[PDB]
RNA sequence: GUGCUCGCUUCGGCAGCACAUAUACUAAAAUUGGAACGAUACAGAGAAGAUUAGCAUGGCCCCUGCGCAAGGAUGACA
């Protein structure tokens, strides 16, 4: 992600690269955000 | 069918008369065909650059060598 910070990327490529911090934050707090206490509703299993 | 004709005619009947005027995708049944993104089976990183190593070229500035052209200043008695 650091090496790609300056490599002449298109706007759509950079927009899809400023999401890694959000993905890492969501994964760090995943045992709390994905809880079924928060987000009441049906649960879905990843098929692997 | 109902009721009526001063009709034939008998109450057993007959001839005529008024009203009735055109429903239905019509259908109960006939058959043989073509068929999932529903399951199981497979795969499943389901969103990234699709790369980095040398050398040479190209630009600028010196230094050295060779060539071409045009030149400058200087040196040498018997």
């Amino acid at each position: 992600e650091e090496s790609m910070k300056w490599k002449k990327l298109t706007n759509a490529q950079r927009s899809g690269l400023n999401q890694i911090p959000n993905r890492r934050f969501t994964l760090w707090w995943s045992p709390t955000i994905n809880r079924a206490n928060v987000y009441v509703g049906f649960q879905v299993q990843l098929d692997l």
